[PDB]
């Protein structure tokens, strides 16, 4: 099927100071090319077992697809989050649905930030939409698992809080690097995809 | 590309009085049965995620492919590992081996037992070969999570303690029914499966 | 420091023919007894390496802890949300907060019960409240984890999925479980589990 | 019981340029402390819920007390893993059991480099000793899970490939830092650890 590595759609340096050039050049052209390698690799190899019917492998190449995949899902709607426009408050229909399922965009922004900080580990923190239920939730994933694929969450906005996407910069204060990152958040994103969810 | 559900290679009132007819009926034609039905709806549902490049549906899948894919698997490994013929002490290199690796024949008894016994929840007991260390080992396994495909090791014999698998008869008492399995054991199709390892 | 069996509050045959009384009798005076009596067990070695000051012998052993523990605390629960006297559909604020939250009480019926159905291996469906969000949600756990200590939901109404809850009488068929557990729901005691909730 | 951050036996910047000062520093002074701090509040907590006898205290209590407990044991084998003094290959019947169980000791670096590199996400990779069966073994271990408290085998030598470990001097590329603290590894320490197994 191929799955390639997105271009960004701003440059390397355009989210100084908040997060550097460095830090954006190697998650994007070093850790988000490894996953999509490393997931086309599998894909393959997928095809081949599924093919013979060999459930065996089938299995055994389940913690590569997720993670693999995963990785390739996360940092693909992690470049979408972020823009050198960002930063702010959101409006319309998607401020109002956070302030009814959180009290305020102030009590928001201490739960995600929470959830992220949160995180034993890599992983990520989302906001995510529940379809069934019909409003929005905060939720934290391990590693590179993909929020709409474990959970069925749709993902409006993710927080990436693997050590590689601030130590360079932030060193071990996680609260220094989510702080920052409220200052780079493509709003404008975030509300198309909650926009896409309802009818 | 069909997985088929395999014939018992013995009346299902064979391995009486150790487990009786209506465990033995049941657990093939209603679970067994089951989990290959599940398992071919998920494997198309697979080849068609595949195919579209979904990686999200992929992943979504994972646990229905783990889950009937390994039950199908542990299930046509299980009924092979029982003969109404079977019992008593293995002969010719799998003895030896048992002896080398584990001391005794008694104490591998004890020691497959305990992780038998040991399980919280639904699992299974697997004696398995390494191939890497080149000798015998113990595993246990979740649910019907398959010893090969979590583990690598490759299954010699394994040992049901979901509660399906002696309830009827034995009710809560899981050591009662481990003391009768050995009596049905099938050293013949153990000794297959090791010597497949050996070359 | 002792953590009790507690009296069933109806005779074990008190639930047919909706749940036989061997069930109830096996159920409660053998699973239930073993997880008191090896959470007793466990809670006195955790004191000593507690005490000692040993962090590997406190983490060998949470998975006895969290399975005994788990499995007293699920259970005595699940003994108040079942009565002879029960079925039918609740009223008063649960009734109402059940429609809000799931549309219908028929909708709530089939959400719990594909939860509880839907347990790959041994496990548990719950109705809880989320005291952050004040509302009720539906989760499932496996083997014996608890719902709040896991989760953080205060638990209501508890399903009991193990094999063990229903093989002796249903079989395989999980679904005909479910449909005959909710003649003898205990609306009365989820009411109160629920209002102790609200304040 | 109070746990307190053991001081290093050696200078920050020993064991240049294979691991440079800063992150000697940081990960000592700044990640081993946050995992004694948060160790004893958490050590607190439980000895007030089991004085209780809140199960549910205790079971929600779990996942800190593996993560901090962990990190506080893990790091502190850690430290006395490496040296100034390091590097080379080890002596004595410990290469002997290398050679027994590996095949040679370039055989078993390749495998513990493997295992480590192979770790997705956060992690550990373990030499160990397996009391039960007799011979080493090599094992990975997620996040701050320890070796002995989660798998049973006895720690000999630990390599932490948490991203915190490398990332300030050999960014993504995880597989130079293995190849560099090969220099640095205490094999006197690592052979009183075998020792200690040994009758
Ligand atoms: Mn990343
Ligand atoms: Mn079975
Ligand atoms: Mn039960
Ligand atoms: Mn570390």
């Amino acid at each position: 099927m191929k799955h390639s590595l997105p271009d960004l759609p701003y440059d390397y340096g355009a989210l100084e100071p908040h997060i550097n050039a460095q830090i954006m050049q190697l998650h994007h052209s070093k850790h988000h090319a490894a996953y999509v390698n490393n997931l086309n690799v599998t894909e393959e190899k997928y095809q081949e077992a599924l093919a013979k019917g060999d459930v065996t492998a089938q299995i055994a190449l389940q913690p590569a697809l997720k993670f693999n995949g995963g990785g390739h899902i996360n940092h693909s709607i992690f470049w979408t989050n972020l823009s050198p426009n960002g930063g702010g408050e959101p409006k319309g229909e998607l401020l109002e649905a956070i302030k009814r399922d959180f009290g305020s965009f102030d009590k928001f922004k201490e739960k995600l930030t929470a959830a992220s900080v949160g995180v034993q580990g890599s992983g990520w923190g989302w906001l995510g939409f529940n379809k069934e239920r019909g409003h929005l939730q905060i939720a934290a994933c391990p590693n590179q698992d993909p929020l709409q694929g474990t959970t069925g969450l749709i993902p409006l906005l993710g927080i990436d809080v693997w050590e590689h996407a601030y130590y360079l910069q932030y060193k071990n204060v996680r609260p220094d690097y989510l702080k920052a990152i409220w200052n780079v958040i493509n709003w404008e994103n975030v509300t198309e995809r909650y926009m896409a969810c309802k009818k």
